[PDB]
C-alpha cells in the first residue's frame, strides 16, 4: 500500500542523453540510432532570440559547427536539417543503447516522467502532467532545454515531450519529438502567456479512488449526484465538465472499491464545495489531479 | 524554477536488480560484483514466517535451492551466507553493470530514492525521507521486498535501504544493505509497531526557503524569534527540536535569500499556530517535511 507520485525507472532514456554545443550555447540532446534531436534554438546567438528566422539560421550553419559529446565521447556530425521547432543531427555512430521507442503526442490530462538534464547528464527525475493549457509545472534551471519526458510500455520508450522553455509565470513548456509546439507557444525569448487552466477532474476522482484503496474513507457518503447536477458543480469550480467515458474509464477503480462513479461525484462535491475541516487525503490537505486512473491502477494493483 | 520531489536517475540501479526464488517464495535481489544481496526471509515457508529460527532454516538449504534470474538469464548460485538480515548468494559470474557503489546506513529525517521492484523488474522510482521513527511512508505492493534506497553522488551510489515489510499501519521497514534495521522492528510475520512520529522541523524550513527562491512569500513577517523560543512552539506541535547546527546547516539557503534562519523560524511559528487561511506554498496546503537542505540546494541552484 501506500501512493506516490512515481516515475518510470530512467535508465533507458539516460543512455541516450547528450550535450550539443553549438557556439556558446549548450543543451541537451536525445540521440537515437544515428540521429541527435534537440531544440532548434541552440544554432541561436544572444541576439538572434529576439525574433529568429530559424531557416536563414540554419542555411548559415555547417555540420562542424556542431559539437556532441556523449560523455566524454565527441561524436561526428555529419548532416543537419530542421523539422518544426527540432534539429536533427546525424552523427557517425549508432547508439548502441537505443531502446525500443515511439514519438508519440499526449493530452492534456495525461502524465508522464521527465529526466531532468544539464550538460548530457541526468540528473533527477519525476512525474508531469500535461495541463489543460498545454504547460508543464517542471522543475528546470538554465541549461535544461532539452531534456525529455516520456512513458514506459513493455520496454518501448514513448518519448512524448523535449523542454524548450521556462515562461515568465514559471510554468514549462515544449514540443513532442516531432517539434510541434504543446500549446500556443513559440521558440523566441519574448514574453508568452499560456490560456487559463482548470483542474482534471477524471483524475481527481481517480485520485479519490486510490486514497479509498488505500484506507482514506473518511469523505465518502451515501448519496449519489447525476452527470449533469455533477458538471454544474464542475463549472462553479472551474473543474472540467465529467464525460461517460471518463465514467467508463473510471469503471475498473470503481468496480474494485465498489462504490459508483457518481457516488464518488456526490463526495466530490461536497469536498469542493465544504473543504476538508482540516483532514488530508492520501497526505494531502488539496484535491489532486496529477493522476490519470492508469497511474492508480498501475500503483493500487493490490 | 519549480520545485518537485526528484528521484536520482535510476539506471545505474536498474542494471543491479535480480529475481531470487527459493521454494514458492520470489523477491527482489540486488547483483553486485559476484554477490546477490536479498532479504533473507526469502528462506521461510508460509508456516516458518511467524516464528523463524534463520540459523536452522539456512543450514537446512543449499546452493541449488535459489534460482536466481537475471533477466532471463539465470545466474549459477555458487555459496549462501547471512549477514544480519540480508542473504548473500555468490555467484558465478560478475555484473558486468555492477556500479561505484557504497553501502551507507542514513539517518531519520534524510531522504533517499526507492527503486520499486516486482520479479527482478523495475517498476517505478520515487523519492522517500527515513522518519524519525525509522519507517518509510514508501509505495510497495506484494512482491516489492528486496527493493532497494540510494542515493547517487558523482556516480557512486549509496545504497542505504532494502525493504522487507509493510507493516499493519501501511508504512514500510527495512533494513541497511549489511541487514541491520532501521528501528525496532524484526523479519517475521507479527504485528509490529512503530514509535511516535515527529514532523523534521529542518527539512520544514528548507521547504519554506525553496518556497522563497520559488516566488512564494506571502508567509515571511518583519518578525525574528530566539531558538528557545521557537523550540518551545516546536514541542506543543510535535516538531524536532531545532539546533545550532541546523541553523548553520540552512545557512546557504538563509544567505542565498536574504532571511536569516531566526527570520523564517518567526514564519513557521505562525504558520503552526494560525494555518494557512486557504493560500498554499509551493502547491501543498500543508507543511511539507521530506526535503533536505541539500534537496533545496540541489534543484534551486538559479
Ligand atoms: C523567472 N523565470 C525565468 O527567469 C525564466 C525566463 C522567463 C522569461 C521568458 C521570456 C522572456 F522574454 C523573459 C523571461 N525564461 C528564460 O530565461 C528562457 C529564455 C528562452 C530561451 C530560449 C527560448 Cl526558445 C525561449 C525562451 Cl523564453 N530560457 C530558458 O528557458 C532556458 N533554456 C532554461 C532556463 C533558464 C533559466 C531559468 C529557467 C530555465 C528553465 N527551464
Ligand atoms: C494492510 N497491510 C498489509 O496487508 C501488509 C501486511 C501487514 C501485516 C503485517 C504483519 C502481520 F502479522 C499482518 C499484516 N504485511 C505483510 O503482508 C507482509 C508480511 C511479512 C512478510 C515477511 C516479513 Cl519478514 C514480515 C512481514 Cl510483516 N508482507 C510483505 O511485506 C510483502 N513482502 C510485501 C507486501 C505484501 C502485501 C502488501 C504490501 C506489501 C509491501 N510492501
Ligand atoms: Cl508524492
Ligand atoms: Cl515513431
Ligand atoms: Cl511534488
Ligand atoms: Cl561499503
Ligand atoms: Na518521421
Ligand atoms: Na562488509
Amino acid at each position: 500500500s501506500g501512493f506516490r507520485k512515481m516515475a518510470f525507472p530512467s535508465g533507458k532514456v539516460e543512455g541516450c542523453m547528450v550535450q550539443v554545443t553549438c557556439g556558446t550555447t549548450t543543451l541537451n540532446g536525445l540521440w537515437l540510432d544515428d540521429v541527435v534531436y534537440c531544440p532548434r534554438h541552440v544554432i541561436c546567438t544572444s541576439e538572434d532570440m529576439l525574433n529568429p528566422n530559424y531557416e536563414d539560421l540554419l542555411i548559415r550553419k555547417s555540420n562542424h559547427n556542431f559539437l556532441v559529446q556523449a560523455g566524454n565521447v565527441q561524436l561526428r556530425v555529419i548532416g543537419h536539417s530542421m523539422q518544426n521547432c527540432v534539429l536533427k543531427l546525424k552523427v557517425d555512430t549508432a547508439n548502441p543503447k537505443t531502446p525500443k521507442y515511439k514519438f508519440v503526442r499526449i493530452q492534456p490530462g495525461q502524465t508522464f516522467s521527465v529526466l531532468a538534464c544539464y550538460n548530457g547528464s541526468p540528473s533527477g527525475v519525476y512525474q508531469c502532467a500535461m495541463r489543460p493549457n498545454f504547460t508543464i509545472k517542471g522543475s528546470f534551471l538554465n541549461g535544461s532545454c532539452g531534456s525529455v519526458g516520456f512513458n514506459i510500455d513493455y520496454d518501448c520508450v514513448s518519448f512524448c515531450y523535449m523542454h524548450h522553455m521556462e515562461l515568465p509565470t514559471g510554468v514549462h513548456a515544449g514540443t513532442d519529438l516531432e517539434g510541434n509546439f504543446y500549446g500556443p507557444f513559440v521558440d523566441r525569448q519574448t514574453a508568452q502567456a499560456a490560456g487559463t487552466d482548470t483542474t482534471i477532474t477524471v483524475n481527481v476522482l481517480a485520485w479519490l479512488y486510490a486514497a479509498v484503496i488505500n484506507g482514506d474513507r473518511w469523505f465518502l457518503n451515501r448519496f449519489t449526484t447525476t452527470l449533469n447536477d455533477f458538471n454544474l458543480v464542475a463549472m462553479k469550480y472551474n473543474y472540467e465538465p465529467l464525460t461517460q467515458d471518463h465514467v467508463d474509464i473510471l469503471g475498473p477503480l470503481s468496480a474494485q472499491t465498489g462504490i459508483a462513479v457518481l457516488d464518488m461525484c456526490a463526495s466530490l462535491k461536497e469536498l469542493l464545495q465544504n473543504g476538508m475541516n482540516g483532514r488530508t487525503i492520501l497526505g494531502s490537505a488539496l484535491l489532486e489531479d496529477e493522476f490519470t486512473p492508469f497511474d492508480v491502477v498501475r500503483q493500487c494493483s493490490g
